[PDB]
């Protein structure tokens, strides 16, 4: 009855990735005017960097609560499960995700930060929401190239992955996974792979363009967001 024992009913199911009663319990409180019970507990969620709170955003979307994480969520979630077109935009250095125009041979083009531009319909992406085993996945795909983020099977010295955009995805190398992160009044999130679990990063070498190349890196990123997050803005 209090909120806050119905905000720690809620936080706990979530964390323990029960998502039905979550949805429940949730449009319950939505129906009941009681969105601050549900604000507060993605607040928690997010400050903790619980990627369960991916999967929950994801189950109120497929089960007709839309309306909840358009209205208890920070505005990416929306922008992420409406599929509509955002800018990948790298924390650190503010630079858009974006892909080459020549090919790298099958494993396709290559992906990059760009030195320059984060407006052009080349920096525009959409993320594909899939469900398997209880998580929410996602594809990343290029709008311009209708080409999907992957990482690459090669790694270089460090076992870090080249990121690349590329045709199919018959490899969970073509998936990743969220993890919502803050960072002053920034939302952001770690986009992790599905196939190496390794973090979607830029290099911190610069290319004389400008550019730097995108990697899955070996490494930790757990506790900077600043370094090593992206924020998702509507194009
Ligand atoms: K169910
Ligand atoms: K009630
Ligand atoms: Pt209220
Ligand atoms: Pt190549
Ligand atoms: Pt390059």
């Amino acid at each position: 009855v209090p909120n806050d024992i119905l905000e720690e009913q809620l936080y706990n199911s979530i964390v323990v990735a029960d998502y039905d009663s979550a949805v429940e319990k949730s449009k319950h409180l939505y129906e009941e005017k009681k969105s601050e019970v549900i604000t507060n507990v993605v607040n928690k969620l997010i400050r903790n960097n619980k990627m369960n709170c991916m999967e929950y955003a994801y189950q109120l979307w497929l089960q007709g609560s839309k309306d909840i994480v358009r209205d208890c969520f920070p505005v990416e979630f929306r922008l992420i499960f409406a599929e509509n077109a955002i800018k990948l935009m790298y924390k650190r250095d503010g630079l858009a995700l974006t892909l080459s125009n020549d090919v790298h041979g099958n494993d396709g083009r290559l992906a990059f930060g760009d030195g320059k531009d984060k407006t052009s319909p080349k920096v525009s992406w959409k993320f594909i929401a899939l469900w398997e085993n209880n998580k929410v996945y996602f594809k990343i795909l290029n709008t311009e190239r209708n080409q999907y983020l992957v990482l690459g099977v090669g790694t270089n010295p460090n076992g870090d992955h080249m990121a690349f955009g590329v045709n199919s995805v018959d490899s969970f190398r073509a998936q990743w996974y969220l993890q919502p992160a803050k960072y002053d009044k920034d939302n952001l999130f770690y986009i992790y792979n599905r196939e190496y679990s390794k973090a979607l990063t830029l290099s911190r070498t610069l290319e004389t363009s400008g550019n730097r190349m995108a990697w899955g890196y070996n490494g930790r990123v757990i506790g900077s967001p600043e370094h090593y997050a992206w924020g998702v803005k509507a194009f």
